């Protein structure tokens, strides 16, 4: 089997991407944030504290003839940005772009933190990291990909995120028309439950490539590119007037600037992030100070190849017995 679904930016900055997901019978379509950095499929629901729902579409398990309460199961998750959610668990039928999993754990939120409430466009998350990170207790549950894997034509999914435009998540096949050149594959460590890999270096603009190992995660659920302070300083030094602002919480730059590209290495191959991808616009409405899309990972504890990086590539998440990651230009 295979599936194919369009993923759409939630706003003009590509702050996140939503993908429609069918849950239950009859189908209830919710727009979920596909997140290769976590492993829980959770939704706003009829059980979510009413004051914490503000415009989201909810899953109502009582209206699904295939929903079953997973007795005794609870979940609770905290994300790197300080947001959180928690609740109980149903199993139900879940379909993504024509690919159907029966008995998928659908984690129903009883509580969500303010950032989730305040974002009316995201109805929940669909985790695509390794199932070892799943938070369901006392019986850990499998991700959608993990459940689908054996049925897929090939045990893979691909992320093809757009810049200020829709893109595609495919399951079970590689669309050879969606990228240019070849896909370069690179080793993955699953030891921390992430799609963790090691970039071979970077370049800033038309500058020379610096060969250096950068361990990080391919994370579709993180907006920006978070790299070591040395690398980030080298990038922003090429932008006149750019500075790290403690009050804002990262590097800012004059909105009048033209940003240089940023290249990262995948083995001997190179992925080029155009300068415009690194612009996250005014820090506040009307400001001429703009927020940078490349930021320091110092104090995160891990480097994160988030959407800014991933949207410059066609990315293969290869879930073979020994997982690997593939990157192609597009």
């Amino acid at each position: 089997s295979t599936g194919s679904a369009t993923t759409t930016p939630i706003d003009s900055l590509d702050d996140a991407y939503i993908t429609p997901v069918q849950i239950g019978t009859p189908a209830q379509t919710l727009n979920l944030d596909f997140d290769t950095g976590s492993s829980d499929l959770w939704v706003f629901s009829s059980e979510t504290t009413a004051s914490e729902v503000d415009g989201q579409t909810i899953y109502t398990p009582s209206k699904s003839t295939t929903a079953k309460l997973l007795s005794g199961a609870t979940w609770s998750i905290s994300y790197g940005d300080g947001s959180s959610s928690s609740g109980d668990v149903y199993t139900d039928t879940v379909s993504v772009g024509g690919l159907t999993v029966t008995g998928q754990a659908v984690e129903s939120a009883k509580k969500v933190s303010s950032s989730f409430t305040e974002d009316s466009t995201i109805d929940g998350l669909l985790g695509l990291a390794f199932s070892t990170l799943n938070t369901v207790s006392p019986t850990q549950q499998k991700t959608f990909f993990d459940n689908a894997k054996a049925s897929l034509d090939s045990p893979v999914f691909t992320a093809d995120l757009g810049y200020h435009a829709p893109g595609t998540y495919n399951f079970g096949f590689i669309d050879t028309t969606a990228y240019t050149g070849s896909i370069t594959y690179t080793a993955v460590s699953t030891k921390q439950g992430f799609w963790e890999w090691t970039s071979t270096g970077y370049a800033v603009g038309s500058g020379t490539f610096k060969s250096t190992s950068i361990d990080g995660i391919a994370d579709t659920g993180t907006t920006l590119l978070y790299l070591p302070a040395t690398v980030v300083s080298a990038y922003w030094a090429q932008v006149s007037g750019a500075k790290s602002s403690s009050s804002v919480g990262g590097y800012v730059f004059p909105c009048s600037a033209t940003l240089p590209s940023f290249t990262f290495g995948v083995g001997s191959a190179r992925i080029v992030i155009p300068g415009d991808y690194i612009d996250f616009g005014p820090i506040s409405t009307g400001s001429s100070s703009c927020f940078g899309g490349i930021q320091s990972s110092a104090g995160i504890g891990i480097n994160i190849f988030g959407d800014v990086a991933l949207k410059a590539a066609f990315v293969v998440f290869n879930g073979a017995t020994t997982p690997t990651l593939g990157f192609a230009s597009k």
